[PDB]
């Protein structure tokens, strides 16, 4: 018929420096090889879902999401499981300083 679970939780792809640009939403992900409840860190905290922030993972696939991207975020997420923990570097590019006009022309 079918079989259960050998082996534990380890990261297959990992995660990767993602790079994104201020004002967007991060979003990581990982595999796993086996389906079980794992955790995101940012720096010295855990992460957790309710503000600014979104962990989810389905079966065996995690997707972190960080709302209000800036340029303190960037740094280093760690993703904890059980035994082991992976670590990527996040790159967050401040928006050019810009203005908004109301028109170039009249008529």
């Amino acid at each position: 018929g079918s079989s259960g679970s050998s082996g534990p939780s380890k990261f297959i792809e990992g995660l990767r420096n993602e790079e994104a640009t201020e004002g967007d939403t991060a979003t990581l992900w990982c595999e796993l090889s086996k389906a079980a409840p794992v955790e995101w860190r940012k720096g010295h905290e855990t992460l957790r879902d309710g503000d600014r922030h979104s962990l989810r993972q389905d079966g065996s696939r995690c997707e972190l999401q960080i709302r209000g991207l800036a340029v303190v975020d960037a740094g280093e997420y760690s993703c904890v499981c059980g035994q082991e923990r992976t670590s990527a570097t996040l790159t967050v590019r401040a928006l050019p300083a810009r203005f908004i006009e109301s028109g170039p022309s009249s008529g």
